[PDB]
RNA sequence: CUGCCGGGU
RNA sequence: UACCCGGC
């Protein structure tokens, strides 16, 4: 159910550039749901496959569970990449039809943030109910303690690792700023 | 004995950083000699050898030359990569021992330009009577014209390619000035 | 694909 | 993940 240490390291790795051995950065979401009743929390995370999108497979997921469309949820996402166009769309509509949902994404990294369609893709998820943020330290602990494996000793310095993480991430925080204004 | 224009192109490429696709920027140097009375230019080339690197399978092969010690000669290097710390030591003490040879190099980029033992080296030869410069427009212009072989149609527009190359040595003449003034 | 740090689109 | 640029 966990992930391993590794695999936060490396697919949470929000470097400019990447260090060797080099590696592919993939897809991945952590999710949370929590009711707003004073609950526990459920928790669970995706990848890419078959005809998906790790953020497509998270919104099946959810119409699974039958929620309680009488009780408001705080829904928050954790994104190694930021939404793509099309899942920008596809979010956006899946929260109009959901208002009992309280969305709210974080990326680790902005994908393809030079480009129009992307930011236009994220612009609109902010004008459409599901602010867009860019991970930090606060984001970077919560999901280290909650979604990942802590029983075998690691080859590294966890709090090193995400010292370097909130340090990455200001830069890439900068640069949503600029997008959202543009 | 004329480099390709391919060859020209590929490997005296000082962009900082490549583009696809990806090719090994090797070792190689473009020599020309002349004598102070008038007498026509000798011109060659020399690649990395296993037991030499350019620099010192030419100095070395100038013993086989038709040169006489009465004249002086004007000798000119242009260098894909900036010398060794080794060569630089070897440049130094061929030049001191033949005071019938002005020696001057050019370097197109500047060859682990961030460690002192090749710094050093590089002050080296500015204090030892072998000048050292980054190529610009004119060198770049004299290689081209007298070292690659110009019957095929090139597959690229060589007013261009100099045009970037010498755009692109700016930064690293920056560089070369800072690191002789240490 | 010489290495590193950093800014911006 | 792409490009432009600065410095060491
Ligand atoms: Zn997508
Ligand atoms: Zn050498």
């Amino acid at each position: 159910a966990l992930l391993t240490a590794e695999t936060f390291r490396l697919q949470f790795n929000n470097r400019r550039r990447l260090r060797r051995p080099y590696y592919p950065r993939k897809a991945l979401l952590c999710y949370q749901l929590t009711p707003q009743n004073g609950s526990t929390p459920t928790r669970g995370y995706f990848e890419n496959k078959k005809k998906c999108h790790a953020e497509i497979c998270f919104i099946n997921e959810i119409k699974s569970m039958g929620l309680d469309e009488t009780q408001c949820y705080q829904v928050t996402c954790y994104l190694t990449w930021s939404p793509c166009s099309s899942c920008a769309w596809k979010l956006v509509d899946f929260i109009q039809a959901h208002d009992h949902l309280n969305l709210r994404i974080f990326a680790s990294r902005l994908y393809y943030h030079w480009c129009k369609p992307q930011q236009e893709g994220l612009r609109l998820l902010c004008g459409s109910q599901v602010p867009v943020e860019v991970m930090g330290l606060p984001e970077f602990n919560d999901c280290w303690e909650n979604f990942v494996d802590h029983e075998k000793p690691l080859s590294f310095d966890p709090c090193k690792m995400l010292e370097e993480l909130d340090k990455n991430s200001r830069a890439i925080k900068r640069r949503l700023e600029r997008i959202k204004q543009s």
